[PDB]
């Protein structure tokens, strides 16, 4: 008899491992120790729900994905898609948290960081479907994805998103996006498919599963020739300012949808007006910190740590309002944009950050409990 | 040598006779005097039929009727089925329109009204099957109709319909499926089953049909016992809000077909803001016009006489999207919801309303051959 009226759905972001798909030295992506929010929402008597997608996919194969765990099914990346970039067509089968899901049918969707574009994507494909896809269909017949098939409505009530790049973060133009960050994640990636490997990282569909009478050198040998060492594909070239705002240009304002975005800033002012990492900012992310607050444009330099400020209120070409902390916030098509959380940084809004003694676990809670209520207020307006 | 590749197969809706089965003062269903259908199609040379199904069946009923009419062969029901409801599992025996009919044979079909649910769920069976039929056929083995078995594909081309009550109509919840209302519509079936009828009212099924040597009494105490009298197994409760959503929950897109939908309104806005007909609106339809239009929820008021306009545009659970009325409409899987006709009420789509001269039978002429114009477009595409 669930509280609330239509199903809460997390998306992760960028590097996201979730539930049994998280190795046990990895933390618990939800909440960290500090506010396990799927097991204590679910104690308050919400239904909601932990979405796994690929950790280090593109919004596109990551925005399949998504359907298909809500809707359960078998993913389809689409054959014209899969032909362009040179990965497999079909991937794994998801159980489905609501094989029912069809318009009337509506679903909550709150991404953190990536996950915030993975769920306008899916969206967007819902609503208007894949114009590559739909023409391939229409030359080659077969099936296709109802996901690329368009006017799908009414099959969610609210996206809402946490530190999400919107207009993408130099941390990924400068680092990250290189050739010499992507070999090293992709090689992470060879090795975790691995006979023997417990965990998936999200890049099966490119060939990084080694088969079971087949060598570790053979494997090598068939996966380097991937077209992923240089695709475009991936989520390291989506994080960017161009490719997040390709996503921007091919998406828009759903009328019905209630849309909520925060934001954190981690970093403080030197003398010179350049920005840097505020003490408490998870120390993995100092690096990074420092490469968008040297950026020779201000606007660009305050941020959480990964994302700048500028990325994270909304996408840059769609329309928003400043939004205060307690109004309601039930306002149909358009950005609602909350105040930027003081000293949070982008790991703080998932609690993971074990350092941070400043960022308490009643504090988490609340700000969860806080999203919860502006859902019901989706529920409680039409 | 017919001018178009597939069949187009015409379907009447919930008080339809056609043909032979039609007494003389009941007009002519497909086109009235305005513009006769079937011979004028024939006369343009195309392939043209008009099927003959229940007028106050279940779309069920009718949708086996309808396989059986094109197919050709004796109506099975489904033993299941039967054994449910309490009729006969055999009706009928039908010639066939082409008794070729079977995957790669393609057929059009095109319904006014409830024929547009018949369609639907005919080929939902061709396709999914019926389990209940599977299961029962399992346990007790002997026959099952083709139609029940699943599989069954490439056997429609298109589904097109013509002010079909996708989503039902308030006109049957208050009007038309009520006791007092049944009760008369199956005294008229009862009297229309007497031993000299010459006409088939579609409910033989349930024991309308007096005996060679049985008195008139002792066929209205037999068929008193029947269980029509409340059964939800007959067209006025398929096509309340209930009924009609039941339909809704149990078909779905086939990726293949081509799916497209026409809709009138014949009423406009009152001062208070409610629904009220246009002057030449068929007079028979007045009331239920009024029973729509003064609906409590404003979005179910306009309508054509008789259905409600978001009723007619798209099953509400099913993907959509609005198309011009000019542009090739040849997109598969998806509901094309052509733009509201204006002043056409739910029976000038069948020219059947003698009474409303600013509906000329060279605009039929023209809407009927726009129909055609579009299954060529079927035809010449995939
Ligand atoms: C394996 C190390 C790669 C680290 C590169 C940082 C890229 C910044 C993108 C941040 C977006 C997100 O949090 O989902
Ligand atoms: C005996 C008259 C009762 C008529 C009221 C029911 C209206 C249902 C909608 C019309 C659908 C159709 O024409 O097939
Ligand atoms: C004018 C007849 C007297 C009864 C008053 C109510 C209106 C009856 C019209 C019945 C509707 C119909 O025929 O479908
Ligand atoms: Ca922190
Ligand atoms: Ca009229
Ligand atoms: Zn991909
Ligand atoms: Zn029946």
């Amino acid at each position: 008899q669930p509280l609330n009226k239509y199903p809460v759905v997390f998306v992760h972001g960028f590097l996201g491992l979730v539930g049994d798909n998280a190795p046990a030295l990895y933390p618990n992506y939800w909440g960290g120790n500090k506010f396990k929010v799927i097991e204590e929402l679910r104690k308050q008597g919400y239904n909601v729900h932990q979405a796994s997608v690929s950790a280090f996919g593109s919004n596109y194969d990551r925005a399949v994905q998504l359907y298909y765990y809500i809707k359960g099914g078998r993913v389809d990346y689409g054959a014209a898609h899969a032909a362009k970039y040179g990965h497999e067509r079909y991937g794994k089968t998801y159980k489905g948290i609501m094989p029912n899901w069809e318009p009337g049918k509506k679903v909550h969707l709150v991404g953190h960081a990536m996950g915030g574009q993975t769920i306008r994507l899916m969206e967007e494909f819902l609503r208007n479907g894949n114009k590559e896809e739909i023409a391939y269909h229409q030359a080659h017949g077969g099936e296709i994805s109802p996901l690329f098939t368009g006017g799908h409505n009414n099959m969610v009530a609210s996206i809402t998103t946490l530190a999400t790049p919107h207009n993408g973060s130099q941390a990924a133009d400068k680092f990250g996006n290189t050739e010499a960050v992507r070999k090293i994640m992709f090689a992470l990636n060879r090795f975790m498919g691995n006979k023997y490997s417990n965990i998936d990282l999200g890049l099966t569909q490119w060939g990084f599963k080694q088969l079971p009478n087949e060598s570790y050198i053979d494997y090598i040998k068939r996966v380097s020739k991937s077209k992923i060492w240089t695709s475009d594909d991936n989520a390291a070239y989506d994080l960017t300012l161009d490719g997040s705002a390709k996503l921007n240009n091919m998406t828009s304002m759903n009328p019905n949808i209630t849309y909520t975005t925060y934001t954190g800033v981690s970093s403080h002012t030197g003398p010179l007006g350049y920005e840097n990492p505020d003490l408490g900012t998870f120390f993995l992310m100092d690096t990074t910190s420092r490469i968008i607050g040297h950026d020779a444009r201000e606007e660009w330099r305050k941020n959480d740590g990964v994302v700048p400020v500028i990325s994270s209120l909304h996408p840059s070409n769609q329309p928003f309002v400043n939004v205060t902390n307690n109004e309601p916030a039930t306002r149909r098509g358009i950005w609602q944009v909350k105040p930027i959380l003081q000293g949070w940084d982008h790991v703080d809004f998932i609690g993971v950050d074990f350092l941070d003694f400043k960022r308490k676990g009643s504090e988490l809670a609340n700000f969860y409990i806080g999203i919860i209520n502006d859902l019901l207020s989706v529920e409680a307006t039409e």
